[PDB]
């Protein structure tokens, strides 16, 4: 039997609904989203990582100039210094006191580490929504996994399930993202070949394995110090190493809608935004005929206590007379009153208990048992503890239009001045009428 | 020295621009898009391919009933038939004339073909633009390849080039596409698990090596014929084998803007749409001081013949005096006239000749030679040949007003009608003024 419904896109809250097949007993489903995953489509622009600077042993020309020369390497720089006279441990290295020169040359490369310590700059396109769901019927507690595409029907225990797409098209990932490990960031990273010295992207590669290193480190060689064979230089420190210190909190902490964020694959999970359609077929053997029911009548309903506790702070007694032993479903007709139970056993002339939850300070609602309906009404006290660790187990209040019973003061004063206006108008009509008549 | 320009995004047409550095003799840059490529970002929804049906030997129970054992295979079916009496080549297979039964069972799988003969259904998220370009200065053709991101500067022959961003989003791929080999198609393929019998998508899997076969063939078994041991059945013929026939024309033959389309990876090429921004920073060593250059004087244009052909249909001769031998730029100040040449050379008192292309019926234009301008004028006779095998070597006409000389017929009739109105209005104003003087 085909049935169709919509549940809010809120993880870990049970939403509960009535299958009402014509000619057969009703039954109550409940289901909850165990997980919802948005998963964007990623375009790699470039990999950023720590650079190394390569500085070969400097060539020193005794008694003449070294010729300078060009080379094509990613940030290559070169100079010839004149009037050097280096000493090594045993003596002066040069045969004459002056007219020597030192060539010096350097270039940047990816570090050996860039296999492991690197970050990825991605553009992120729209997302392959996926979902995981628990459902309960007649004591069959069962789980299903699916895409949210509104097709791809999954069968289990000869039931069949279809889900999505959700009404929301929001995602926390912006058009540009960077990922490092578990951390992923919305940031407007510089395009390939656009990155400055000493900032994220001062060195870039199209892929982690490519040799086409872009680098912009502003390396400058400097005059070697007196008597000494070293190669001094000046250069902006790694823009990556600085970003690792500066970066701040990733989307796992900063993101809207209470969502959780994960990597490989890049995912956003359990976003509390919008609502989700689902359709379910349950096998026609799972229904008892409307005459095979317990057949119960002459109900009345009673409320020992009620409290708007964000969970099942209401408790009620239902009186009944039932023709035989039989399993019975129970459900609440009104969106502002959710119910803990779903099915129960009845026999004979007796009474039964249920628990319920509401925002209402005066709970008025109808309970649909097996085929048959009863009205329930009681005053509901406020809860006493302030803050709690779980989301409210019911719909929000109609704050404009579901004020309490004993708000009848509003009707009492509205008639208390509405009749004053009525008499004022009727008086004015009579005196106006005689003034037209004469 | 840095110069910026924009050229129409139209492959294989050369465009011309004038390098301008104050205090240095000018030079002319010619460039040509050799190709431009859009590569869309693909997410694989599923593979499809020819199915195979598997039909094991039928179990025949002599002298009793066989019965189904169910199993979750991708399009499984089972049936049992009664009163069968199968023969084999030597006689009856069953011991007795009736009370026999044949179980028949079947399912479907991917064929073994699906590594070779398959089609691939993709979503196609936004593309990245790659461009291959030729450019010419200092007598040398040079060629550069870049991403058109607008920032990824490429250096070649000691000059630095940057290109893009692409000034339009337009892409020949729809949001969903399928590919086969070289063929790609825009089509609204059915979602995963949504496929109908006898159409594209009647068997699907999320990768070609996966075992997650969705299938919907409507396979149904039939009762065997008299005396015979086979398994007859009805099934919708493999919908991929029909789509290989019913295929239509791939986007390579049907797409807008005259583009070419190819696979590995999927690419659109040479879409003649929008325009391409370019910046080039040629070395300061390419210039020579204007105080040294052979700067022209007494320049006198003449145009022996002209036609608004789609190639260089007109020719001009310039009488000149020049102080010394040297290089000399030529460029056209009027967008409706394109000069063929670039950086000619000049000496003495003499003449030179140069060729141009134009849509103008009565070409008048200014030619900027080295550091100085001359005014040039002609009548154009229309080309004799309808149809040519190449695009126009000139700008599209500003036909909103850009038109012949001997349009002075407009000045004649608009002047005559203007004067008869002006005289009629003056006569009215005089008589109106003296009849106001009363």
């Amino acid at each position: 039997y085909e049935h169709v419904t919509v549940i809010p896109n809120t993880v870990g809250v049970p939403y509960k609904t009535l299958v009402n097949r014509p000619g057969y007993s009703p039954m109550v489903l409940e289901m909850e989203l165990l997980s919802v995953t948005l998963e964007p489509t990623l375009s790699l622009d470039y990999i950023t990582c720590e650079y190394k600077t390569v500085i070969p042993s400097p060539y020193v020309k005794c008694c003449g100039t070294a010729e300078c020369k060009d080379k094509s390497l990613p940030d290559y720089s070169c100079k010839v210094f004149t009037g050097v006279y280096p000493f090594m441990w045993g003596g002066a290295y040069c045969f004459c006191d002056t007219e020597n020169t030192q060539l010096s040359e350097a270039h940047v490369e990816k570090s050996e580490s860039c296999k492991t310590e690197f970050a990825s700059a991605y553009r992120a396109h729209t997302a392959s929504a996926s979902a995981k769901l628990r459902v309960l019927y007649q004591g069959n507690n069962v789980t299903v996994s699916a895409y949210a595409n509104g097709d791809h029907a999954v069968t289990v225990k000869d039931a069949k399930f279809i889900v999505g797409p959700m009404s929301s098209a929001w995602t926390p990932f912006d058009n540009k993202i960077v990922v490092y490990k578990g951390d992923v960031y919305n940031m407007d990273y510089p395009p390939f070949g656009a990155g400055r010295p000493g900032q994220f992207g001062d060195i870039q590669s199209r892929t982690p394995e490519s040799e086409d290193v872009y680098a912009n480190t502003q390396l400058v060689l400097q005059r070697p110090s007196a008597g000494t064979v070293h190669v001094p230089y000046s250069q902006a420190p790694s823009g990556f190493k600085y970003w690792l210190k500066e970066r701040g909190a990733s989307l796992q902490h900063t993101a809207p809608f209470g969502c959780q964020i994960a990597t490989n694959p890049v995912r956003a999970m359990n976003c509390a935004v919008g609502n989700m359609p689902i359709s379910i077929d349950i096998p026609d053997a799972a229904f008892t005929r409307v005459v095979d029911a317990p057949s119960l009548t002459d109900m009345s309903c009673e409320v020992p206590a009620c409290t708007h506790s964000s969970d099942f702070g209401g408790v009620a007694i239902i009186k009944y007379a039932a023709s035989k032993k039989g399993k019975c479903a129970v459900h609440s007709m009104t969106n502002a009153v959710t119910i803990r139970e779903a099915e129960i056993e009845v026999e004979g002339n007796s009474q039964l208990q249920i628990s319920f939850s509401t925002a209402l300070a005066s709970a008025e609602f109808r309970v649909q048992v097996c085929s048959t309906q009863v009205h329930c009404a009681a005053e509901c006290h406020p809860p006493k503890d302030h803050i709690v660790n779980y989301p409210a187990s019911h719909t929000t209040l109609g704050v404009q239009d579901i004020s309490v019973t004993a708000m009848s003061w509003v009707q009492k004063i509205t008639g208390g001045v509405g009749l004053v206006v009525a008499v004022a108008a009727l008086i004015l009509i009579v005196v106006l009428c005689v003034s037209f008549s004469r």
